[PDB]
């Protein structure tokens, strides 16, 4: 059937010549050749059925990506799984192959201001579409941004992503420990169940910083250190910013901390375009409600060369509570995953 570092990819005969790209807790991604369409593809093997969270993430990613269509968001081309649900252990998501990700590119190349600007434009062009659909991506970082050699960029991995119908108040109903640590907005630590899509803008800020310096701006060692790295640079929150924190436990936890001074952006990035540091500052703002939104970040002067509302799609049918109905046993989620992938099956 064809094996990569001990992982069977039951994808033949259509998909062959598999090479490792990466892996995660419950799956693996490889490049492959599509013999039918005569194109290179990526194939993400997911093995989620043992755990309810893994089934949730798999269902979310499939439900969201199949209803999305945008140049800066990876599409699903095809999905492979067993013809019976008892036989389904693995799901194979087939996507267009991208040459590399931003993480790899930043280990090996100092980016020109022109590249950084185009990349940031494309991230925010994609995020605009995502937010307009009422989705939070919730794990933006360099390794979830794919790059082909023409410097085209696509956001991938909607595993951590979800819908939040703005018709309903999601304070207290949102998963606690979201985003990769270095890219985690302060309100996930201080308002752990009440954050909004603004956490995505924070993540994009961390990425913009990382692009300027080839280094993570807030490389914290653990939960409480990440908040210290952040305050180490933004300086202690203002009194108006503290009074805005509704959780008492978390408000007092801050009021307890020593005072820190703001490090000026231009003293951390003395070579960077000033327009870029201005947008960085509006994106890395402590108070979520004051943090620039995706439309206003595109309209910033730094991206004036690319910003064009007439060529920037938004979701024509924004997602609603019908896409959030996934607080269910893993056996039930397995059924919904089977139903959602049915349309790729011979028959249906
Ligand atoms: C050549 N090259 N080098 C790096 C990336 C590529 N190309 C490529 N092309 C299409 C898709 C992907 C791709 C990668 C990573 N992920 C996430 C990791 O960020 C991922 C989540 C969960 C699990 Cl389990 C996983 F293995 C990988 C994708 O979803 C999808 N990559």
């Amino acid at each position: 059937p064809e094996m990569v570092r001990g992982q069977v990819f039951d994808v033949g005969p259509r998909y062959t010549n598999l090479s490792y790209i990466g892996e995660g807790a419950y799956g693996m991604v490889c490049s492959a050749y599509d013999n039918v369409n005569k194109v290179r593809v990526a194939i993400k093997k997911i093995s989620p059925f043992e755990h309810q969270t893994y089934c949730q993430r798999t269902l979310r990613e499939i439900k969201i990506l199949l209803r999305f269509r945008h140049e800066n968001i990876i599409g699903i081309n095809d999905i492979i799984r067993a013809p019976t649900i008892e036989q389904m252990k693995d799901v194979y998501i087939v996507q267009d192959l991208m040459e590399t990700d931003l993480y790899k590119l930043l280990k090996t190349q100092h980016l020109s201001n022109d590249h950084i600007c185009y990349f940031l434009y494309q991230i925010l062009r994609g995020l605009k579409y995502i937010h307009s659909a009422n989705v939070l991506h919730r794990d933006l970082k360099p390794s979830n941004l794919l790059l082909n050699t023409t410097c085209d960029l696509k956001i991938c991995d909607f595993g951590l992503a979800r819908v939040a119908d703005p018709d309903h108040d999601h304070t207290g109903f949102l998963t606690e420990y979201v985003a990769t640590r270095w890219y985690r907005a302060p309100e996930i630590m201080l308002n752990s169940k009440g954050y909004t899509k603004s956490i995505d803008i924070w993540s994009v800020g961390c990425i913009l910083a990382e692009m300027l310096s080839n280094r993570p701006i807030f490389p914290g060692k653990h939960y409480l250190d990440q908040l210290n790295h952040i305050l180490g640079i933004l300086g202690s929150p203002s009194q108006e910013d503290l009074n805005c924190i509704i959780n008492l436990k978390a408000r007092n936890y801050l009021l307890s901390l020593p005072h820190k001074n703001k490090v000026p952006w231009n003293r951390l990035f003395p070579n960077a375009d000033s327009k870029a540091l201005d947008l960085l500052d509006k994106m890395l703002t402590f108070n979520p409600h004051k943090r620039i939104e995706v439309e206003q970040a595109l309209a910033h002067p730094y991206l004036e060369q690319y910003y064009d509302p007439s060529d920037e799609p938004i979701a024509e049918a924004p997602f609603k509570f019908d896409m959030e109905l996934d607080d269910l046993p893993k056996e039930k989620l397995k059924e919904l995953i089977f139903e959602e992938t049915a349309r790729f099956q011979p028959g249906y």
